[PDB]
């Protein structure tokens, strides 16, 4: 059995903090508005996660009213979905990512960033893709209000 | 054989009407403009489906110029999409929904809405899963001027 | 095996040029901005298959800061994109594109749409979807600003 998920998120820039995304440090004038560390990337796959498996959401399993996720590590995050679709007997098929940013540049860290993932997923690296687009300076993302992420999951019973 | 399908859909709130989302009427001060009862989540879903079957989409076969589409309930909608892939003898694999609002509120009704579509679509419930999120106030979204839903579907044969 | 990816893109209006989409001309007062011919469809597709293939995306593979793609052909972009695919061992399972734009009107163009991509991925048509919806008159597309593509594919081992 194959399953399918979909994950997207966004956070505002904003937050004096360093910007993680995808579990990668990325230089910027500013960081990620969120309760946890704020990696967008991150969650949005996470979600997709949960997703494939019919588990709900980020929202449902880590609630931001709750200050036990306050600053977050959001690999935790990953690690405990992750958890739970390996607990149902399923593993990655493979991933794909698609962050949408008018800045900062991703391409010198996809690399990094691929590595944390095939380390927190327990997964060859060839069945992880991290892409990144702008919207060419077009809504709220084109006008550097913050960052969205796409992330689409195929999962596979083993 | 699995086929995959994927559906996205707008629409702005401003009609004073019922808010059905995905079936379910969720408390808010205005409803959805559109020509069908506006239920942008079912229209990402039918998308997906039709997609998926190399079908079209919604507005080639409920056409907005078409008045026996005028107010059409959504679930209907679907149900028909439904059908066709049944036609063609594919069946649900597993669905996956995005809801992106900032309001209402959709925590509550998440279960509601999952048990429309088990029902909708002759499936398991742990093969339908419901998510939102927020825009964290950005964009279209994020400003409350309406909601956006994006929905993934594999369906497979028999 | 069975490979899924997703693509996303997006193009602001206001080149004078053919607005090239899907790799057919689509009649309207402008054209798309971009270093090649502004096919934001075939672009999307194109990621959505390197992203299958876990190859990055199109950034990495026709930098934008080369001059031999000004300008180019979406259409060789995207059957480089295929060509690695095949020679990976993998072909087109099924495609889902969502055309996602206030204006011009897509549906009188999709078939054509859809013969250019079974011409290009060597699929039957059956295979290849291609959908269109609005935003409502809501953010950038609905402004008319530009036109955002998602797509999704699945690849399978030939
Ligand atoms: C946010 C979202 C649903 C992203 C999914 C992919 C995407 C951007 C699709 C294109 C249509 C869209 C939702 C545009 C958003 O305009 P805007 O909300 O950025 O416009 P605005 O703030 O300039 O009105
Ligand atoms: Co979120
Ligand atoms: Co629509
Ligand atoms: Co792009
Ligand atoms: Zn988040
Ligand atoms: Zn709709
Ligand atoms: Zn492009």
């Amino acid at each position: 059995k194959i399953r399918i998920g979909h994950g997207f998120d966004v956070h505002k820039f904003g937050e004096p903090r360093p910007l993680i995304l995808c579990g990668v440090e990325v230089p910027y004038e500013t960081g990620l508005v969120a309760h946890s560390d704020g990696d967008v990337v991150l969650h949005a796959i996470s979600d997709a996660i949960l997703g494939a498996m019919a588990l709900g959401d980020i929202g449902k399993h880590f609630p931001d009213t709750d200050a036990a996720y306050k600053g977050a590590d959001s690999r935790v995050l990953l690690r405990h979905c992750y958890a739970l679709a390996k607990a149902k007997g399923f593993e990655l098929g493979n991933l794909d990512v698609t962050i949408i940013a008018q800045a900062p540049k991703m391409a010198p860290h996809i690399e990094d960033m691929r590595q944390v993932l095939a380390a927190d997923l327990n997964a060859d690296v060839a069945d992880i893709n991290v892409k990144a687009t702008t919207t060419e300076k077009l809504g709220f993302t084109g006008r550097k209000e913050g960052i969205a992420v796409e992330a689409v999951v195929l999962l596979s019973r083993q």
